[PDB]
């Protein structure tokens, strides 16, 4: 509630969710990301290149960015699973030898990059994680946690490398994590986590209602979710997540991502006009399904030069509230707000927004 970001129908609400590595934000760059939203999440690295670790550089960010725009909600990146080297708090952990998680066989379990997994049914690791959390948030300038990773957490092929046993128990660490969280940084802060995602095989929706404020559909209309079946199923987990009172962040891709090695190897101004042509239709999803407190991304990357700075036109028009609820009609899909009608078709991806 009066937590959450101050919200506006009056253009389409937009959300930031980057990393730039090599630096703070420049003054252009901070003005902008300011003045054109109240809600950005820093990746891991941010300003690491100058300022060493993710926590110096996004506490700096955060104070760059309110001085511009207090009303902007910044958001702390803290991985609930995963040890990344960029951060103050990995030389901690790689202190704590008695909380590192291992297979059934007792090698230690890590991504390649000799990345460790977290142990989340340990509650000393748990202590120590989410006072990395409140650091960042109490004691200094963010709003809020970015809680990634739950897919990977839940993965029930992990139950082949710890066990069942494992597995249940750090399932249930999850549910504690987020409550100890919670406990820890307060109630007037915010909590986003990864996420709410639809694929054939696999979906979660909005979860942990209690203590969560906000979901991000990371993959929305590509990845494994680009089928008119999974992109349903995550504009209806908006629709109802948003009427049930949370946050929801919808990723729009740009027409390819980050992965896509073809089209990440084009040149800029060719990937702009790919951006260009491709924002109807996940923006008309967008606006389709969109209910107060859900904001749209659009870029085609977590770093800042992967598209996130771009802008459209479309951001600038009136939009104002809505004036109907959402229509279906099988995979067609219709909106109404004060200055636009909006029509997608998720079997065609065929969509039309009507600015008036």
């Amino acid at each position: 509630e009066s937590h959450y970001p101050e919200f506006s129908w009056d253009t389409v609400p937009i959300a930031f969710h980057f990393g730039k590595s090599q630096g703070l934000l420049t003054k252009e760059e901070a003005e902008f990301v300011a003045t054109r939203s109240n809600f950005i999440c820093l990746e891991k690295g941010h300003a690491t290149r100058t300022h060493g670790t993710t926590e110096a550089g996004i506490e700096a960010e955060a104070r760059q960015l309110k001085n511009l725009n207090p009303k902007m909600k910044v958001i702390f990146y803290w991985n609930t699973f995963l040890d990344y080297s960029m951060f103050a708090a990995h030389k901690e952990y790689a202190k704590h030898p008695q909380w590192w998680l291992r297979t059934t066989t007792g090698e230690l379990d890590r991504k390649k990059g000799q990345l460790m997994r977290y142990d989340l049914s340990n509650a000393e690791f748990r202590n120590w994680w989410t006072n990395v959390a409140a650091k960042a948030v109490v004691d200094g300038t963010c709003d809020g946690v970015f809680m990634d990773a739950f897919p990977q957490i839940a993965s029930q092929a992990n139950r082949k490398l710890w066990g069942d046993e494992k597995f249940e128990a750090i399932q249930q660490g999850l549910q504690d994590i987020i409550q100890e969280t919670r406990q820890k940084i307060g109630d007037d802060k915010l909590i986003v986590y990864n996420g709410i995602r639809s694929t054939p095989d696999w979906s979660a929706g909005f979860d942990f209602a209690e203590y969560t404020d906000a979901a991000m559909i990371e993959h929305f209309g590509h990845f494994q979710s680009a089928s008119k079946e999974t992109m349903l199923r995550d504009i209806l987990e908006m629709q109802r997540a948003a009427k049930a009172g949370k946050i929801v962040v919808l990723k729009g891709w740009a027409g390819f991502t980050f992965i896509d090695d073809q089209a990440m190897r084009k040149p800029l101004t060719q990937k702009r006009r790919v951006a260009k042509d491709s924002l109807k239709f996940p923006l008309a999803c967008f606006l389709a399904g969109a209910q107060e407190n859900c904001y749209f991304i659009y870029n085609w990357g977590y770093r800042m030069e992967n598209g996130c700075l771009e802008w459209y036109p479309e951001f600038d028009k009136p939009l104002g509230k809505p004036v109907g609820e959402m229509v279906r009609d099988g995979w067609k899909l219709s909106r109404e707000y004060k200055h636009a009608s909006v029509r997608v078709d998720l079997e065609s991806k065929e969509a039309e927004i009507r600015w008036r």
